[PDB]
């Protein structure tokens, strides 16, 4: 039985060796977590996306002995449930809307770039582009103006940052979110409007359609799933690229591969801690290590499946010509990401923007000086300096 967290921290982006050591020699790797009983961790691409995808396994019906870190959402819902919730949604979350907005997001990352280039250097990634970015993106979604992008910027940040905040700061933000929120879907109620909340309210499904305590709730779903997501893995994957110079000149001399360093960067950098959370077994399922019996944990993380020389060719080296990109970052099977299509335009805008306004982009100071994030769902720098 192997004990996470496992021995020595690892800094940066680095992948703890731990996980390439189990996914070759144990597939099926019992682990004890800090709380629960013991479970069962998987490592190998396909392993991974079959307890994040098959239907025989549960996120709703977690409990006591389940293996976690830690002592409503659709991200935990199961079917049916999930299922009708997801049909709803997806009136709102449509290609034709989300692709529409490409516009929009190029002349907001532009005005955050002129700041920044007015300001001159350096500049810090994570504070003054890649946070106000995304938060104007999920404001814009939610129909909250622009005056208040800031408080909302915050209120996400107390629910999130479980580390740095206490219990009844966290209340008082989530009642905060809430508030605002049943007053946008009152208002919503009472006349249609445009925005992706108010085509949500409008949205049914013959006569179902969502409660305000489903739009409340998937409200802040969405801060965290697209606002606070976003930002750390854009700051982390500007890292990656600032830290990986052959490939950043790569991408200067060729900027049509854009789209796949994108992809690439997504496969490549890690998000979370490695473990994520339990999935149950309603049923025996058999995977590469061995069979996992009804009611017994897996913990499986999309970033080792990313990881896995069976899917990847060398996968231990970024390499933004890669064509063929089966990468798990967004998921597979029901619980894709709601959001792709429109977190893959916020990337490529981002970056893109960023290499074509500053030829002489860089890290405004060596690595060993960028001080990383240790709490929290989330790796991250602390603040991520550049000079141009
Ligand atoms: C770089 C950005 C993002 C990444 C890496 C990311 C990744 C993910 C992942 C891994 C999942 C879970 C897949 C699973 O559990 O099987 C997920 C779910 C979700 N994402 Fe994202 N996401 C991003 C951005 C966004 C954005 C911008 C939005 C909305 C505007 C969004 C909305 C959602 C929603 C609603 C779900 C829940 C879907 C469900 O449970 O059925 N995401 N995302």
């Amino acid at each position: 039985v192997h004990i996470y967290p496992f021995e020595g921290e690892v800094d940066g982006l680095e992948i703890h060796p731990k996980f390439a050591e189990l996914r070759e020699t144990d597939p099926l790797a019992r682990v004890r977590l800090p709380y629960g009983g013991e479970g069962w961790m998987v490592t190998r691409y396909d392993d991974v996306r079959a307890a994040n995808s098959d239907p025989r396994f549960s996120r709703a019906q977690i409990g006591e002995d389940t293996p976690r870190t830690t002592p409503d959402t659709i991200l935990s819902l199961d079917p049916p449930e999930h299922t009708r919730l997801r049909r709803l949604l997806s009136k709102a979350f449509t290609a034709r809307r989300m692709g529409a907005m490409q516009s929009w997001l190029e002349e907001l990352f532009a005005g955050l770039l002129d700041g920044v280039e007015r300001t001159g250097h350096p500049a810090d990634i994570v504070r003054d582009l890649a946070q106000p970015f995304t938060i104007a993106v999920i404001c814009r979604l939610l129909g909250v103006p622009y005056e208040d992008r800031g408080r909302f910027q915050h209120w996400s940040e107390v629910i999130m940052s479980t580390t740095a905040y206490s219990k009844e700061e966290a209340v008082s933000a989530d009642a905060s979110i809430r508030a605002y929120l049943a007053d946008l879907v009152s208002a919503r109620r009472a006349a249609p409007h445009d925005d992706l909340l108010g085509v949500l309210v409008s949205a049914r499904d013959d006569d179902d359609r969502l409660t305000e305590d489903e739009l409340i709730t998937f409200g802040v779903t969405l801060l965290v799933a697209g606002h606070e997501t976003s930002a750390h893995q854009l700051g982390n994957m500007v890292y990656a690229l600032l830290t990986h110079e052959d490939q950043l000149s790569l991408l200067r001399e060729q900027p049509e591969l854009l789209p796949r360093a994108v992809e690439e960067l997504l496969r490549f950098v890690p998000l979370g801690n490695g473990v994520g959370n339990a999935r149950i077994a309603l049923e025996d399922v058999e995977l590469s290590g061995g069979t996992v019996r009804a009611g017994e944990g897996v913990v499986a993380a999309a970033v080792n499946a990313n990881r896995d020389p069976r899917a990847f060719d060398d996968p231990d080296r970024l390499d933004i010509t890669r064509e063929k990109n089966p990468h798990l970052a967004f998921g597979h099977g029901a619980h894709y990401c709601l959001g792709a299509q429109l977190a893959r335009m916020e990337l490529r805008v981002a970056i893109g923007g960023l290499l074509e306004r500053f030829p002489g982009l860089r890290l405004a100071v060596p690595a060993d000086q960028v001080e990383w994030k240790t709490g929290g769902l989330f790796r991250g720098p602390q603040r991520l300096p550049i000079a141009w």
